[PDB]
């Protein structure tokens, strides 16, 4: 069984040894995460000795559609291309029905960071993370790409207080869609209206969660409250008027009237 490269366009590996290309070309350092998606390892390459993060799928390909669904994340990484605020894909391959993606190594997810601090984040960090993810979203939306899964778990920290948007498994190209996280779902997604506006709403709820340390409702009464155009009165009080103002713009229920990422980045408060 041989590793096949995956794209939409190996010195330490001896093709005669039984160990996988993953186990022969890399040094596993630590397991970053495991879920139904598979595992994510912090690895150092046995070739160049740089730090990367490798994600492998859990089970072998169940069928053609399951294979196509998994390989689409690689296509999504390529359409995004090179951007400072996007997790770069280095290479992807498949071996034995398992899909392997090798990205640059980042810091903790914004979710892990907030968990560690266990309180709200100070607004200085929030504005930086808002600006970085808005820069990512503006880069995606300028190419008719919609992320559809903006949330703390899919934003990853960078050095000196930067962060990068990641996990492009749900990304779609306007011109086919999977179930997003309902906690961060834009209201128009419920009635089949998909578009770049949806990413702006998801970021606003992302920012509302990290800046207020509040957990988002999966559904029901509270879910409706966050989607009527008023921020929740208890949690909003700590925020500044400018932040409260921008969150209201991002959380506008109507996608036709919702500020775009380009419009946001052009506001005074979101300066360089
Ligand atoms: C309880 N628990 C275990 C968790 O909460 C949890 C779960 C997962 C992760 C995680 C996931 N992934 C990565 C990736 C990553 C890899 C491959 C890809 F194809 C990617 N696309 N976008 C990004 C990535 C990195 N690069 C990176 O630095 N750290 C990561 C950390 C962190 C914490």
């Amino acid at each position: 069984l041989q590793p096949r490269r995956v794209s939409f366009r190996s010195p330490g590996y001896d093709p005669s040894r039984p160990e996988s290309f993953f186990q022969q070309s890399f040094q596993r350092l630590s397991r970053l995460g495991h879920g139904s998606y598979g595992e994510v390892f912090k690895v150092r390459s046995k070739e160049d000795g740089r730090l990367y993060a490798v994600k492998r799928s859990m089970s072998p390909f169940r069928g053609p559609k399951d294979r196509a669904r998994k390989l689409a994340e690689v296509g999504s990484h390529e359409k995004v291309g090179q951007h400072p605020c996007c997790v770069r894909l280095e290479q992807a391959w498949e071996e034995g029905g398992i899909l392997y993606l090798q990205t640059e190594l980042c810091g903790p997810s914004l979710q892990q960071h907030c968990e560690a601090w266990g309180a709200s984040l100070p607004e200085a960090q929030v504005w930086g993370y808002l600006r970085d993810t808005l820069l990512a979203l503006a880069h995606l939306h300028s190419q008719g790409l919609v992320h559809l899964d903006v949330k703390p778990a899919n934003i990853f920290l960078g050095p000196r207080g930067r962060c990068k948007l990641g996990d492009f498994g749900l990304l779609v190209e306007l011109g086919e869609v999977q179930e997003g996280d309902p906690r961060y779902m834009a209201p128009e997604l419920l009635q089949g209206s998909y578009g770049t506006a949806a990413d702006v709403f998801s970021l606003g709820l992302t920012i509302l969660e990290v800046a207020c340390n509040m957990e988002l409702p999966h559904g029901g009464e509270g879910w409706q409250q966050l989607r009527q155009g008023y921020l929740p009165p208890e949690f909003t009080a700590g925020l500044s008027s400018e932040l409260r103002s921008v969150l209201v713009m991002m959380l506008e229920p109507d996608p036709k009237l919702r500020a775009t990422a380009e419009a946001l980045l052009a506001l005074p408060v979101l300066r360089q």
